[PDB]
């Protein structure tokens, strides 16, 4: 079943399949096995291509770091067994992306829609934004607070919090949270392609509505920001527009509602780093990076050769798949010591939670900016936090992490 295939089938199932990825002792002892055993080597198991498991953390910074040689727009950046595959290149015009986002782009045409927002992202540009993010904190602060010492965490508050960040850097109405969350959560959640259709084509002409309204109405922020712009002297085409905003929102949505949760999970079961992290506010940058490396709510992106390379010894050919373990990389016993311990000290915390390279995320600096700022608002207010019965994760191999903290506190 290519005859370059060495990961024992056991393991393959285990990193590939979406199921084992809802439950941690699952999926790191298998990536663990990998790393210790064959760091990067090629599993083909029923169902899908034959692709090499990049395990190590310095392996995914050097793929990530050559689209030249490893293409996100050759073949499906998500990683889908052919049957899939194959239903969405119907959906999408022969072509394994469902929409035209910076994920399925290569370079110049990548650097080009890339550049458009790249500097809005930026820190200092996302400094503009502080005094709404934090509005947004203390209201879900609030929220969580009114209840009396008991709820989810998660779908009483952190899922939540993102959107409302997300739809205020894009400039979407507080009003139109329902369709937003009908987005991020119904349609890109975890005949079809009749439906399909038509389903996307009414979030186009609802975003379209905001894209000419920008236009003769500019404010500051996304939406006018690439309404306005233009590329070679004439407008973006609607179509990567769109997807733009699509690509923000879902993007953004709950790869930080994810990692909130992933933090609460950390410190309840950690109590004496609630206590570190109140008695030193300058430590919660500190925690948002542990969060997001202990968390790790990206579980893989795929790439495509596009030429024989070798990377650690290996000989990759040209059309080879190859899978992005943002997991595995993170808890690499080159780079971090007891990787499955959260530990909000540990520095330098040099993670690949957010990627790295050309497609490195554009919104790193906008989650590190409002996790931040949320756990200002709501770690003095506690006294105490522990979870009350098991987190469920989602079961997928692409964006998962908690979708359920139960927890019980008391307020300070
Ligand atoms: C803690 C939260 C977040 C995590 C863990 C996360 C993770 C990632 C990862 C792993 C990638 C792939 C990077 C690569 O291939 O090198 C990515 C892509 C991306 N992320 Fe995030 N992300 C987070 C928050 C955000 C936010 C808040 C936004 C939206 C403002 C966002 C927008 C994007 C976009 C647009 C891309 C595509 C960039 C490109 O292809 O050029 N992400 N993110």
């Amino acid at each position: 079943m290519d005859a370059r295939a060495t990961i024992p089938e056991h393991i393959a199932r285990t990193v590939i399949l979406p199921q084992g990825y809802a439950d941690d002792e699952v999926i790191y002892p298998a990536f663990k096995w990998l790393r210790d055993e064959q760091p990067l080597a090629m599993a083909h198991i029923e169902g899908y291509d034959p692709m090499w498991i990049a395990t190590k953390h310095a392996d995914v910074m050097q793929i990530g770091k050559q689209p030249g040689l490893f293409s996100n727009a050759e073949g499906s950046e998500i990683l889908y067994d052919q049957n899939n595959e194959a239903f969405m290149r119907s959906i999408s015009g022969g072509c394994p992306h469902v929409i035209d986002s910076l994920t399925s782009m290569d370079p110049p045409t990548h650097t080009a829609y890339r550049g458009l927002t790249l500097n809005w992202f930026q820190p200092a540009s996302i400094r503009k934004l502080e005094e709404n993010i934090r509005r947004i904190a203390q209201a879900s602060v609030q929220r969580l607070l009114d209840f009396d010492g008991e709820c989810d965490f998660m779908t009483d508050c952190a899922l939540y919090y993102p959107l409302h960040v997300v739809m205020t850097a894009l400039g979407v109405p507080e009003d139109d949270e329902p369709l937003m969350l009908k987005l991020t959560q119904d349609f890109f959640g975890v005949e079809a392609a009749r439906r399909f259709h038509e389903t996307i084509a009414t979030f186009y002409d609802y975003f379209n509505g905001f894209t000419v309204d920008r236009r003769s109405c500019p404010k500051d922020d996304v939406m006018s920001l690439l309404a306005n712009s233009k590329l070679d002297g004439n407008y973006i085409d609607d179509k990567y527009i769109n997807a733009y905003y699509v690509a923000i929102a879902t993007a953004g949505h709950d790869t930080t509602s994810s990692s909130s949760g992933g933090a609460i999970i950390g410190l309840s079961r950690n109590p004496e780093q609630l206590a570190l992290a109140k008695s030193d506010p300058a430590l919660i940058p500190r925690l948002v990076d542990e969060a997001v490396r202990w968390t790790a709510p990206v579980k893989s992106f795929m790439r495509t050769a596009l030429a024989d390379t070798e990377v650690r010894g290996q000989n990759i050919k040209r059309g080879d798949r190859i899978m992005l373990s943002y997991p595995s990389a993170n808890r690499d016993e080159e780079v971090f010591s007891n990787p499955d311990e959260f530990d909000i000290t540990r520095f330098p915390n040099r993670h690949l939670g957010f990627g790295w390279g050309a497609h490195m995320c554009l919104g790193q600096h906008l989650a590190k900016l409002e996790m931040k700022i949320f756990f200002e608002e709501l770690l003095p207010k506690l006294k105490s936090v522990e979870l009350s019965g098991p987190p469920r994760l989602v079961a997928t191999n692409f964006v998962g992490g908690p979708k359920n903290v139960p927890i019980r506190f008391t307020k300070a």
